[PDB]
């Protein structure tokens, strides 16, 4: 259904990011110290950007939007040179109201024209449209167009964007694999796991798995795990390792879950065998783009388990394609 | 069970940790920017005093002990003026790894004199023992200690133990209660819900649940909840919401959550009616020791659903007392 095709329009969807980035690089110059806003899968992407821009050299912080709004002061935001505000309609109350208390410059991020456009000084408008209440190749459209305009600003080469749209399809053609893990694994709860940048892919992939398969999905960074969390992995748990060059931590920690009976998929840019049950590489890419190709494999994940549930990702249950107070 | 003993001694907890603080204020200066690192419960303790920090005019930064191993490129760590290792056995490898990479000043925080206290400038050693291999009153009784330590530091004037310790008592009164909604509502999964100081609270309220029951638990900022993450409540959920002023947007909340099924447990400072299920009120403290009353509060809820599950909180299936490599 649509969230299957939006999955798909990946690809197109670097593309179009590229377009924008380069509409606007000299009109909008980001700064040193960013606070990134958003909510739900847009404040998982909002970790990711400010994790981004510490790697490059920045300061960012990230922060769920009502947490800026009713509890500031528990956080290190300090001074604010830009302010940007994530939201795939534009029209989350939530990050309305948070920007309206802000004074500083702010950047939107969205699919369209609207409200938040309307209450920021500029916009990244990525038109990677989608019918879907679940956010997909928004996400990483989203990204790459930031990455992109954050690269510049801070005085690095562009990225090869028909290269990262080609390693975008270099994962779509494990749809195939992905569904015959759905098939031959019953699983019935998931763990995520990533460090660094893949960390916050962790936490989207699992908000993937609960909105599109209403599922017990977790996510962790990757050694926290072993902290307590994997008291719930055994033999009907299926774990998630993404990590782009795993060294022996990574190899006992598989170990470890098969020692609980759990089955563990290792998605990586590595041939290395970890023990692992399930297997997929993607293509390595520059450090800060190399999150990318790992989207699409995670939002596959998440749809074929929701359809083997018989459930439609396209409109889960409770869920508004836009939350508004 | 060792469990349910440990979690009745926060109130002496809390005089244990005020004889700590009174012994080394003037041996320990806190300064300004602070970096927190722990591991499970510690690494959620790590952001309650990283949170606290700033809400006192400091800057402080929690991150899991791997994360600054592997990844604190991604991190705005920033200049590091003092680092806190987090650790009730002293004896977790990661903690250990993490401060030998540090050469600014070390305190540590622990149970006991072991290979922490050993590498580190000073401690604040709590002897808040516990048998279990889930951490319970030492959690309560650590953050406690550095509070009084870290409002002596910055000028504060000191908190009243005796005070904080009673309201602890308080808490307790409510085990009939607890275990009475134990025994009425069989809920299938559980999610924790807290803001500001009272979010890592709902990490840790979680990770008791998983550790205790080997339970499917969620803990998320109160109003993050609502984008896509709610999909998974209904008839066969508890939503545990934790809050000391609420207003309209909670109870708002609370109706939403019961539109879907779900039954609602409030814990607050507050006389309030939400509309929830089931209700406990606390006293209600300074704000930076208000979170103290809730611990023990979510660690009998666990215990109680872990023994009603037929599970040994003292020695969950898959756990060691020490994480080590
Ligand atoms: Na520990």
């Amino acid at each position: 259904m649509k969230t299957l095709i939006e999955i798909k329009q990946t690809p197109d969807g670097i593309i179009k990011a590229d377009k924008v980035f380069n509409k606007v690089k000299d009109k909008i110059s980001l700064p040193n110290r960013i606070l990134y806003l958003g909510c739900g899968s847009s404040h998982f992407l909002s970790k990711l950007l400010a994790m981004v821009t510490n790697m490059h050299g920045g300061l960012g912080i990230a922060l769920p939007c009502s947490e800026f709004l009713y509890s500031k002061e528990t956080y290190p935001i300090g001074e604010v040179e830009l302010a940007v505000g994530i939201s795939r309609s534009g029209e989350t109350t939530e990050i309305l109201l948070a920007l309206e208390k802000i004074n500083v410059k702010k950047l939107g991020i969205t699919t369209r024209e609207s409200s938040l456009t309307r209450m920021c000084d500029y916009s990244l408008v990525v038109p990677a449209i989608e019918e879907s209440v679940v956010m997909t190749h928004s996400f990483t459209s989203f990204y790459f167009a930031y990455l992109q305009l954050l690269r510049y600003s801070y005085g690095l080469p562009p990225l090869n964007a028909g290269e990262i749209s080609k390693a975008t399809e270099k994962s779509l053609e494990y749809e195939r694999y992905i569904r015959e893990i759905v098939e031959s694994f019953d699983f019935q709860n998931i763990i995520f796991l990533g460090s660094g940048l893949l960390y916050p892919v962790a936490l989207e992939a699992s908000l993937k798995m609960k909105e599109m398969s209403i599922f017990w999905s977790e996510a962790y960074p990757t050694f926290e795990v072993r902290h307590g969390f994997k008291a719930i992995a055994d033999e009907k748990t299926l774990v998630v390792l993404m990590v782009e060059e795993p060294f022996e931590w990574h190899e006992k920690l598989v170990k470890e879950f098969k020692n609980q009976g759990a089955k563990v998929l290792v998605i990586s840019n590595s041939p290395q065998d970890l023990g692992q049950d399930y297997s997929i590489e993607l293509p390595r890419l520059s450090k800060d783009a190399n999150p990318i190709p790992y989207l699409p494999i995670v939002q596959l994940l998440s749809y074929y388990k929701a359809v083997s549930r018989g459930l439609n990702p396209d409109n889960p249950r409770f869920l508004d394609k836009v939350v508004r107070w």
